[PDB]
């Protein structure tokens, strides 16, 4: 037998999933991927609940300062997010210390401004954690509650938890293929050559982006085919592809992503308020999700800013991926323009094309140059200019992503690595504490 505990308040909106509030316990009757089977100890009701809602009674999970599965760089994206404030904090898997944790505490720093710093936290057997060997700690609550009462040692004393936001709710179960009535798309965003983009609700309770297909000659099932890999290829830096509509018309349903695409907000006027530690930042999801993509021998073929979709956190997703398979040439890499060998090579220089994207606010490429204009360029030797605000470091990243040879070309899992810690010496990442 074994018993879960509610981390947030959740309303059900299907046919047999449960209404709980944060603290309800329940039993667990299957365990069925996203969706769990189980009985309210509240209510006494059978039915399903999002198992990203709850968590093993009393696991470290359930308190409000841990944060499980979580990176440094989200751990520093996180607590630097509106609603922190200084001395806010967590505790979490430690990334480069398998089983184990780190503190991250929210600090503020005359000579840069507002960071996050990370500590290690200590523990063999025995027991107990430490971060400093004079101070030993029997658990990790004991050891928040004593840096919360002063700072000893500690860059920042901790004040509250991290904030943080309900998880996205799973889609609904056993829903891959759904019949087109459960829709009622709203609003047409974008229309293009290839299908239309619209916001639809799935079901009264649920907004959702979706893209119609205009039957080409790309295949009914070939199509299907596609999608259904796609889907399993699941990443946080992917936009979520939650189902599809079989019959033509295909219809695609992705989450929905309340900012657009990157290019519309950086044009908007709330993108041209955004610092360049936030523009890098960006292009470090970007990055981190086609770091992904190269690791499972995948390809993008259309990187652009376009095809990055913005959060109402301001998180960056890819879009489009997979689709470029089943179906501008500013963003392309002059082996696949010329003989049309696009690889992960060609994905990196158009990654390229997209800092310079980022750093100058969504201006095309190659301004008052014509495409024609451009591929001669490219050939004679010719590369962008630096703009302005880009610092010097970052047009070298660009200028790497551009070299002729595809092959001396970086991989993304080094642009991403560089890109995160793109204000940190590698020697200052964790804080040494005496
Ligand atoms: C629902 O499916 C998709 C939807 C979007 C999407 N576009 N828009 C805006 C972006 C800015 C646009 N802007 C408006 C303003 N504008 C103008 C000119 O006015 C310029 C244009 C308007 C539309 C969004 N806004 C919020 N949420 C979203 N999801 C989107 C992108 C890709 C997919 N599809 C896939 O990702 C996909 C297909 C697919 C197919 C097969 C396999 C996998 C597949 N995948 C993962
Ligand atoms: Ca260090």
């Amino acid at each position: 037998r074994i018993i879960v505990v509610a981390l947030y308040d959740y309303e059900a909106i299907h046919h047999e999933d449960l209404s709980f509030q944060k603290g309800d316990q329940m039993v667990v009757l299957e365990e069925s991927g996203e969706w769990w089977k189980a009985r309210s100890l509240a209510t006494r009701k059978e039915g399903y609940i999002p198992s990203n809602y709850v968590a093993r009674v009393d696991s470290l999970e359930t308190e409000e300062w841990f944060f499980k599965g979580i990176s440094r760089k989200d751990a520093e994206r996180q607590l630097l997010a509106p609603g922190n404030m200084l001395g806010s904090f967590m505790i979490r898997d430690s990334e480069t210390t398998k089983g184990s944790y780190s503190l991250s505490v929210r600090d503020y720093d005359p000579r840069q401004g507002d960071t996050v710093k990370h500590y290690k936290i200590r523990t063999l057997d025995n027991g107990g954690f430490y971060i400093s060997p004079r101070s030993t700690f029997s658990t990790l609550q004991e050891l928040v509650d004593h840096y919360k009462k002063g700072n000893d040692g500690l860059c920042q004393k901790l004040s509250v938890p991290c904030m943080s936001s309900k998880p996205q709710k799973p889609w609904e179960k056993d829903a891959w293929e759904i019949p087109r009535e459960s829709l009622k798309l709203e609003k047409k965003l974008g229309a293009g050559q290839f299908g239309e983009v619209w916001m639809a609700t799935y079901n009264k309770h649920t907004k959702v982006a979706v893209k119609t297909m205009k039957p080409g000659s790309m295949s009914v099932e070939a199509f299907l085919a596609e999608a259904n890999v796609m889907k399993t290829l699941q990443h946080d830096k992917l936009v979520k592809l939650h189902a599809v509509v079989t019959k033509e018309p295909i219809y695609i349903i992705t989450e929905f992503m309340a900012k657009g695409s990157l290019l519309d907000f950086l044009k908007s006027d709330e993108g041209s308020k955004q610092p360049l530690p936030k523009l890098i930042d960006f292009s470090a999801q970007i990055a981190e999700g086609m770091a992904f993509i190269e690791q499972r021998n995948y390809i993008h073929r259309d990187l652009r800013a376009a095809n990055i979709l913005v959060s109402a956190s301001l998180v960056c997703k890819i879009a489009d991926f997979g689709l470029a398979r089943v179906i501008p040439i500013k963003w392309t890499a002059p082996e696949a323009i010329n003989f049309g060998s696009f690889t992960i090579k060609s994905d990196v220089w158009s990654f390229g094309i997209l800092l310079m994207e980022i750093v100058t606010y969504g201006r095309i490429p190659y301004p008052g140059m014509s495409n024609p204009e451009v591929i001669r360029a490219l050939e004679r030797g010719y590369r962008m200019p630096r703009p302005e605000n880009c610092p010097e470091e970052l047009y070298n990243i660009m200028m790497r992503c551009w070299k002729n040879r595809p092959e001396e070309r970086p991989t993304f899992e080094y642009i991403q690595s560089v890109l995160d810690d793109f204000y940190t010496a590698t020697e200052s990442q964790y804080e040494e504490i005496p």
